[PDB]
């Protein structure tokens, strides 16, 4: 009798997993029908923005924690606090506190007060290595606790870069990192950030930031421990990792199902190499599951959001289908200890959540345009056509203008 629209995003294996779990929800609530709108991750923001602009908002949807305040200000997200309190069987205190608090807002600050969404997951972005390749090369395995230095990391990456079939041409590389998702840990571990502590000033022109960015670009262009520009164009580094051509590549929990299907070599997780702080760093991701402020069926919509985020049966299905780690802290701790489930050091995911994972800088700002500007024109640096020092000096005032505007627009939208 009652229809809900659920909008979300995912890689192919995520789409399959959530479609399955939505069917499980529909089996449990035979009166509720769920209509699915799903996109690829890169197409999502545009589609959701269009839907909000038209005020034709899906009943339940994924959203970016960095938009929480903006969404509250424009009355996009329903206050779901009472629906959550009033539903027996769920105790949000069993869920990662860092996850739940990203979607609390008390009228002035994020992290406390009323619930405007539920955490899809936490998404620690670990470093993986190809154990098969190491062992075939006779290189000592990485330590599971002690981070490589940047020099040590390049040194092993060079040893792994070789012509393995003796035809004259390199066919195996140390790594092939995507700056969009892996530059953060190098910047952070080098004691830098995109913005200052107050989150109001752009700081990409910090010598430590420049050093990190230049080191990143140098992996491809100077140290030559990656496929060439043209080789990455031919087949991207994610695909080359799947095919066993790369010694190191990141791993998120959402990758696990895809890796189960496609990766034939043995791989495991380690800390990221550490810069000047000697402490590894990476990001912990998250998406919120929100309910439309204008939903005609708030009780059921929240029941869907709860089934995906906190319900032990919905959660067990998602974890079983290998697209995320348990939202329940206890289930997660037990999961990590089970040696029948690989990677062997999946504990690293929890260490990231608990110890050395950070949030994306845009989670602290009212919108992310200032940060999108940094990446928009980054490619000449990565391709060795422009120095990191020259780019950040050019980008900084453009980023700063956009960040100032976000700060002002917050002031005007919250009145
Ligand atoms: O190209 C290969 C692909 O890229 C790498 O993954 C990067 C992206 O992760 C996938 O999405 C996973 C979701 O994102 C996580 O949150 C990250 C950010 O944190 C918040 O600030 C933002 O809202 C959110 O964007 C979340 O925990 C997780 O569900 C996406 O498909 C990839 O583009 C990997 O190397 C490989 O999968
Ligand atoms: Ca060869």
């Amino acid at each position: 009798k009652i229809e809900l629209t659920f909008m979300f995003r995912g890689q192919p294996q995520e789409q399959t997993a959530y479609k399955n779990v939505v069917k499980k929800f529909e089996e449990k609530h035979p009166n509720v029908k769920v209509n699915i709108v799903v996109t690829s991750p890169d197409q999502y923001a545009t589609k959701l923005r269009a839907a909000i602009a038209g005020r034709k908002i899906p009943d339940v949807f994924y959203f970016n924690p960095g938009e929480l305040r903006a969404y509250v200000n424009s009355n996009v997200l329903l206050d779901i606090t009472k629906y959550v309190e009033n539903s027996k069987g769920v105790n949000l205190q069993d869920i990662w506190e860092k996850g739940v608090n990203k979607y609390r807002f008390d009228g002035e600050k994020v992290g406390q007060g009323n619930l405007y969404g539920l955490p899809k997951d936490l998404g620690p972005f670990a470093l993986g290595y190809n154990k098969t390749m190491f062992e075939k090369a006779g290189i000592p395995l990485p330590d599971k606790d002690k981070p490589y230095t940047w020099q040590e990391f390049i040194d092993v990456c060079k040893k792994l870069t070789k012509d393995t079939n003796g035809d004259g041409k390199l066919d195996q590389w140390g790594t092939g990192l995507n700056a969009t998702w892996t530059l953060q840990g190098f910047v952070w571990s080098n004691g830098a950030d995109w913005i200052d502590e107050s989150k109001t000033k752009v700081t990409v022109d910090d010598p430590k930031f420049i050093e990190a960015l230049q080191f990143f670009a140098d992996m491809q262009n100077k140290y030559k421990v990656t496929p060439s520009i043209a080789e990455a164009q031919t087949l991207d580094t994610y695909q080359r990792w799947l095919r066993g051509q790369l010694g190191f590549f990141p791993v998120g929990p959402w990758d696990l199902a895809a890796f189960d299907q496609q990766i034939k070599f043995e791989y495991d997780l380690i800390p990221w190499p550490a810069g000047s702080t000697g402490k590894p760093a990476t990001w912990v991701g998250s998406l919120g599951i929100g309910v439309s402020s204008m939903t005609k069926h708030p009780k059921e919509a929240v029941e869907l959001a709860l089934y995906l985020s906190a319900d032990p049966e919905g959660q067990k299905a998602l974890v079983d289908q290998r697209v995320q780690l348990p939202n329940s802290v206890k289930v997660a701790e037990e999961w990590a200890k089970d040696p029948s489930i690989k990677p062997a050091n999946k504990q690293e995911f929890l260490d990231i959540i608990n110890d050395y994972g950070h949030s994306f800088p845009t989670e602290y700002t009212y919108n992310g345009e200032w940060y999108d500007e940094f990446y928009r024109n980054l490619q000449p640096v990565l391709d060795g056509k422009m120095s990191a020092e020259e780019y950040v000096k050019k980008a900084k005032p453009k980023m700063q203008k956009l960040l100032d505007q976000a700060i002002e627009q917050e002031k005007q939208a919250s009145k």
